């Protein structure tokens, strides 16, 4: 799984072939990353490659023409992709991740799930969840959206606005959360991309190519068949809970960006020799220590990541609920650790690291984003604490 | 000195007037910072304001028409300026700082110093030191420059290339270090801006408006009168050592950027209220802790900064040499601390902090630069250790 350290020999034939694919895609995305980050535009060509490679249906079940891939293997590819370009990796990770979430949970009604899965496999349709609003902050904090959903003859009229709508230029389907006006309950709703207005607001420090714009919905119709859930008193969304394990795509992406940073600084340190030294800066003690620290951080966070993915794939829905606090833990570890690794990479390279002609400054910008995908650090510590308190109590 | 905490009442009339000036300039530079950072261009209008305000001659001695300002007061204004815009503050800090260095050291021959000072006071001429080259890294590490200076009838022909040439578009005078070919010794040389070729290479993560381009010198003549020093065996550069105390302009600039960040996040936290809370996020425990941590960092680093400046102004040249390790210490403290403060500011604001429509992401970019102005962190710790070892030995 951590093949770059432990060798590819372990892996089976078909995984090795899949890995050649993602490594090629990553290398292409890398060549194209500078210009897209400079323009802050959306990389339609990267999405076309993902679609033609088949990647976009890798997590769709085998019963609908997908590959049914494990979470562990999906993370591996996401990490490879992010090492090429983080914006693209993170955008597509929402898609493949969400399909795995739906696959493992039965959160979608069977008819709706089958319909969505078809469009992915036969048309390359892409999906994402667009729930963030200014008024609520992170949906993970539990705020009722001001996006309102009003009951009409065929289904619901949705009116509102969502921010950070990743992948939106290339989306077919959008899951949108909204409060049902008259009843005071939250619902989730599957909207077609064609019925919303993208307002091109995304202009950011990093992850500039995710296309995470605003979407505006003005009286948008959702037919009853496309209503995902309405969370009334006494209802489960997920028929088989997954403990949000799919959200592990987040740490995998930000570690991938960190490995790119580490690789650049290692290459740079190995070859840069000022006229003050008889050897390259890789042999200077303080540089060596920073190099070694990067290594430790990556080792720890990645080992934890893949260990937890591997447990997720073997676990029952009850065991997956119990692992949720650890899934948060690895997110907080890996994203903070990713920031620190790029920081150190930059210190190794020095003043030259500020140069836009090298990719290292883009890594520093891109990696920042992981701090603000869910779950949040304070929530992660809290839930870790509460789970520890419950284990004591169970004794 | 830290008037924002401790009140302006302490300060004398003429300092208060000077402070009104720098605060106005800072506020202008702030209004103009977004567009200059987006274009990565040089702010000629900010330099014109500095010149018309008189700031550029503030550190020139009173005997040549300057104000002769203290290092302590100079830092105060530099901090105010940087809080408006860091690129401009840091660029001008080289000028005012270098004049104070020359004033306090007699490093320039008297005739040359008087000539330079005249041009500053009567024409607004600007000066900087341009010594960095790819081949040497930081000049502070002691590398012989590949820029070579060859002895001719009138003086020297200089041929070479320098990087990170801050303020270069607006410079009149440039101090350039070069190795004297035949003799194998390093010299410093005062070059006119008109005799060099600026190659517009500066394209950076932050401090994008410093104009720190490459300068190319092809057979550039320097007349004997403009030769600053040639460091042969048995020669002092500085007739009265200053222990490099002027380099304190660096920490002051990066703390100024940190205070801007802290101010934004405080304002934001005070007013942002999601629908998940009965109060603004400033009253959330984790946000409050981050707010308080920023405060502690600034308190400590700034107090140290101004304490050391105040000692520098009272100290003899022998005592200034002894304080050199502490001047490094405050640089390492304040620049690292500035990075951490902006980091926390960003965590307080959240995902919104990535937005280019707010100035906070520019602060994160700008503050990075301080890690690579001298002295370097490993050198600072080493010299702190060696000074401690010598104090023990003196017992
Ligand atoms: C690259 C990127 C891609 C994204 N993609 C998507 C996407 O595809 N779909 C989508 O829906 N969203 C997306 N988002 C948005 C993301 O999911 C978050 O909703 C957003 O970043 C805001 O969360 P926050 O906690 O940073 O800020 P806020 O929730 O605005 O919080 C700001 C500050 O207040 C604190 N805070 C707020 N409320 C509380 C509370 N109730 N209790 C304690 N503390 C609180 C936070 O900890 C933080 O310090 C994306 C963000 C990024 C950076
Ligand atoms: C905003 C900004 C403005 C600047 N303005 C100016 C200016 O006006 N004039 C000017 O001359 N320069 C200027 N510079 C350049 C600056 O002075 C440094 O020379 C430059 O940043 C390179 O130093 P460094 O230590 O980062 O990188 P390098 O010296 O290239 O070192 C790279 C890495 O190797 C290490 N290293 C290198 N050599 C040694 C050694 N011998 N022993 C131990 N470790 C070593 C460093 O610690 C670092 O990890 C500016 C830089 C910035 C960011």
């Amino acid at each position: 799984a951590m093949y770059d350290i432990y060798g590819e020999a372990a892996l089976p034939a078909d995984v090795r072939e899949r890995l050649r694919i993602t490594r090629d895609l990553a290398q292409a995305f890398h060549e194209r990353a500078p210009e897209h980050d400079r323009a802050g535009d959306f990389p339609f060509e990267n999405i076309e490659d993902l679609k033609a490679s088949g990647y976009v249906r890798w997590t769709v079940p085998v019963e609908y023409g997908g590959l049914g891939l494990s979470l562990e293997e999906m993370l591996m590819h996401q990490e490879v992709l992010a090492k090429g370009d983080g914006s693209t990796a993170l955008a597509i990770g929402w898609h493949v991740g969400i399909l795995l979430h739906l696959r493992e949970t039965g959160a979608f009604p069977d008819e709706l799930f089958r319909m969505v899965c078809e469009s992915v496999v036969k048309e390359g349709a892409l999906i994402n969840s667009c729930a963030t609003e200014p008024a609520t902050g992170s949906p993970s904090r539990g705020g009722k959206p001001e996006t309102t959903a009003v009951k009409v003859p065929g289904g619901y009229r949705i009116t509102g606005r969502k921010t950070f709508s990743t992948l939106s230029p290339a989306l077919t389907w959008i899951m949108v959360t909204a409060t049902v006006a008259d009843e005071d309950v939250v619902g989730q709703f599957l909207v077609r991309k064609e019925d919303v207005e993208i307002v091109e607001t995304w202009d950011t420090l990093g992850m500039r190519a995710t296309g995470s714009h605003d979407i505006v919905l003005k009286d948008v119709f959702v037919p009853e068949e496309r209503v995902i859930v309405i969370q009334r008193p006494g209802v489960q969304a997920e028929r088989r809970p997954d403990g949000s394990g799919w959200l592990l795509h987040i740490p995998a992406c930000y570690l991938g960006i960190a490995l790119a940073a580490r690789d650049f600084a290692l290459e740079y340190a190995a070859t840069y020799r000022p006229n003050t030294l008889p050897h390259p800066i890789a042999e200077v003690p303080h540089v060596e220590q920073k190099l070694g620290e990067m290594e430790l951080k990556l080792l720890a966070a990645r080992t934890l990541l893949y260990d937890l993915a591997r447990r997720f794939d073997a676990a029952s829905p009850e065991e997956r609920v119990k692992l949720q606090p650890q899934f948060g833990a690895v997110k907080t570890l890996a994203t903070n650790a990713a920031n620190q690794v790029v920081d150190l990479a930059m210190r190794v390279v020095g003043g030259r690291s500020l140069s836009r002609a090298l990719p290292l400054e883009r890594y520093y910008r891109d990696v920042r984003a992981g701090l603000h995908n869910p779950p949040m650090d304070d929530v992660v510590y809290r839930n870790l604490a509460k789970a520890a308190l419950a284990r004591r109590a169970a004794g």
